[PDB]
């Protein structure tokens, strides 16, 4: 009837290691991840995988060569583009700029809000593709990519990037009552046990987040949203298949790296949920950005 | 029975021009103020005076030579020191670092909170002395300072400073729900129609502000707080008398700058309230800082 | 295949960012923000002397600059340059030699990051320079076709616009540094020193090294062919601008320039436009050295 | 009054910030954050070679460094230097000549901000160097008296620590810059180039100018006398440290150094401690030139 991306089962407890808690050793991997993706934040996805640290270190080591490439840059960008395309076609997204002005937001402040949205509009596809690699590698045991056709695919990615500062994020333990209820609403509506970095950064401006989320919420899990989400997911799987450097990181690789059988089961649930989440997050950020046009 | 600083009458509307709204010309004055004070934010006191822009520009022009001096640095610093001294002596201020940890705050986060408190602990004395200059100059029509004394008083101040970026502040139009309630509580308790930059910056961590304000609130307008406040105000007055470069900015000077009689009356009420406010703010930040030791 | 240097008797008058007044600095900021780069090119500094033309040219060009199309066409020039220099030249790695000179791993990383700025940014300036020159010379209207709707989408968001890279300006320069600059000017046939070399000059012994290895490649047959190819890419980009660009001699008059000033501008932009195809190759060479 | 240069056979082995490993970098960071300065002095880079001693000495000195007393005593040294150079020399302004060389208002602003960094921080390094040296030479316990309780209060909090100043390192330098560096070494009797001159060297023509104006003042009678005075202030600051500092030869042994390594350290710190009184005067001179 319409394409619907099924949410996986996750009973595993999720234990993200935030940047402000990461020890020196973890922080160096975090630094490399941000420098390579060219983003100023470590994804909650990668924070959660990092709990299984030796797996995280090895999976990053193996994925990183592909992430440095022209191919990966383009594949990520094309997902941003597809999202923009879908949401523009399927939804009448009224602009919120006048409404924000009426609330008292100045031109500069709205500019700052846009800039925060741009960070995630750029970065999230990269996280989506990485999460997809981690999940599919664990589930299938397959070796992905490394076909090396067009030589330009292996060229270095477009070199510029913003890696500082970490965006201002209102963590759950920072948050007061009213903000906690918006977080609760987002969690329930999106079927997640965590608050994404994106929403926490928007929450630097609580009345903006309330507005932006309130306009998005009715679109969630409409047929068009759901079909679009499925499409974004398919794009991410297609990118995994075309990685310029082969990626393999199976259960046995996880065991080799020092995970137990039980941790590996747990990790599979954790990454599956994050991977599913990420196609939705891409569409959501696109919606926010188009609202603020 | 004990020294207490009378709150002036202000029925005039306060119209601060925030840094995110200031036009090009005002922003240049704002930049010079920050560079000269050595602080990363424009005070709400100076924002409110800036509404009367030709007065603000001429008053800053006349005060700036003094603010650049070794004297001003030392006099401001001595007010910080006096405040530290008074609050230490008069109150049993229990450390809140353990509670913050229990609430989920990391070592790095608590460090960031302290850094924010330091900005205001350093800068507020300077704003206090300036507001005192503006108020007394208008009320008295007197010429303050300019005495030949110790040549070293005219030397450049301690040269290092911190002027970027503007602290993250949760503006009233940013706030939602419970933060506005905390803001309401602060306004009513401190008898102010506005929220200070200091509390808007603490509000970056709403649960921290709630704790810090809760611990401070019972101290407000105890005899010891009030007597301390009076002493801080007295130091401010003494500093004005010893400015190394003479400052005069009377009603007549205000009229010559292009203010109307009615604007000058309004400005007098406005500055009087801020001047009064600032002795209290200094004690409050000291309290926060000692809590967070 | 060969790009002949144009004739330029006109004096070039860059307005550096550290001298630009408030109004001009606002246009400079917008340029940087849109291109997503931390520096104002000497190309745009020189055109800024003709301020009413500069402001209107930017006004007309900026809508295209903000697009996916522009991001991709600029990126494809960088890719092509990488491809050409890789195939056409044996470019020996210089990292070992840098280390032997006392450069640490972190310093070499810093040097690479400076190179990446220009590697990214120069194609954008090249296309803009091409737009200005051909607009003036031909009076034609370039681009503006609907075509693929995605071409008009906003470009890939993220950018680095601060700080301005540390540049050793000519009046900063001492004796031997002035001599490297003179050599560069002579060899490249330019009356000015590019931002690229000035930034490299923050590490004088590094600049000498890198320029040293590049210099014998300049104006070899393969370099010239490569340069011709890069120029052709810039012209193709201009023909496919998603938003129409027209800015003729007559438009220059309407913007506030006199006829004589327009004629001078034409000489100035022609020199810079020619220069930029070569700068792209040169930075690509530096970058491959530093691999 | 005169201040003799100590004998120093020892090789000085600074560990620069761009080479420091993770462990040392954390001490460097705490040093900068406590002093409130954006660079790690060469004094501390050299002592860092004796890392077990450096870590313990800093551990012992840091509680004093954090205080109101230390902020004031350091500041009073800056003031005294300002005072002395003002009285003892006719220092001609150089802003006009810099402008005439092509420096803009903003560039001269940037130059002044760099000088301010060292004007602020060098007295702190001087006092620390004096503590290390005298601790080792005398074996005494310095300070630790209660006295005025305000002396133990935390220092004026605000600080600029964030970007390391751009410094043209000796291996960055080529040609004529290496000559100016050699002149500085010979004139000041040092085997190294201070962070302050390396930062001024970001503008090579400015450094030549500023050094050229200072040089005839070096080791005149009024300069030597002022230097002696600055040294004596540092010694007084040490005697009044709010928290006791003891770090003897025996402490050096307990910290992990051998006896021979301690003998060498004593030579190294003695040379730096002597250098620092001179550096304070020099930066004061630069700063008054640039008014």
């Amino acid at each position: 009837i319409h394409l619907q991306l099924p949410r996986p089962v996750c009973e595993a407890i999720i234990r993200p290691v935030p940047e402000h808690r990461a020890d020196q050793e973890l922080s160096e991997i975090y630094r490399d991840l941000k420098a390579t993706f060219g983003v100023p934040w470590v994804g909650v996805i990668t924070q959660a995988v990092a709990y299984y640290r030796p797996f995280f270190a090895e999976a990053w080591r193996r994925f990183a060569p592909s992430a440095k490439t022209h191919f990966f840059e383009r594949a990520s960008d094309d997902i941003r583009i597809r999202s923009w395309e879908l949401m523009g076609q399927s939804f009448v997204i009224e602009g919120q700029t006048d409404r924000l002005r009426e609330m008292g937001y100045s031109v500069r402040e709205i500019g700052q809000i846009r800039a925060v949205l741009d960070i995630f509009d750029y970065g999230n596809p990269k996280y989506l593709i990485f999460a997809t690699a981690i999940k599919e590698g664990l589930l299938s045991g397959r070796t992905f990519g490394g076909a090396a056709g067009d030589a330009r695919c292996h060229f270095p990615r477009s070199p510029i990037c913003q890696i500082d500062p970490i965006p201002v994020m209102v963590e759950e333990h920072h948050a007061g009552g009213t903000l906690s209820q918006v977080y609760a609403d987002i969690k329930q509506t999106l079927q997640l046990p965590f608050i994404n970095s994106d929403y926490k950064a928007m929450a630097r401006w609580p009345s903006y987040l309330e507005q932006a989320w309130g306009a998005l919420k009715p679109c969630i899990d409409t047929p068009a949203y759901q079909a679009g989400r499925f499409d974004i997911n398919a794009r991410a799987l297609a990118a995994l298949d075309a990685l310029p450097t082969a990626y393999r990181m199976s259960r046995d690789d996880a065991l080799q790296a020092g995970l137990s059988e039980a941790q590996t089961d747990e990790l599979i649930q954790v990454i599956s949920l994050f991977q599913w989440m990420l196609s939705g997050l891409v569409l959501n950020v696109t919606h926010f950005k188009q609202q603020a046009l």
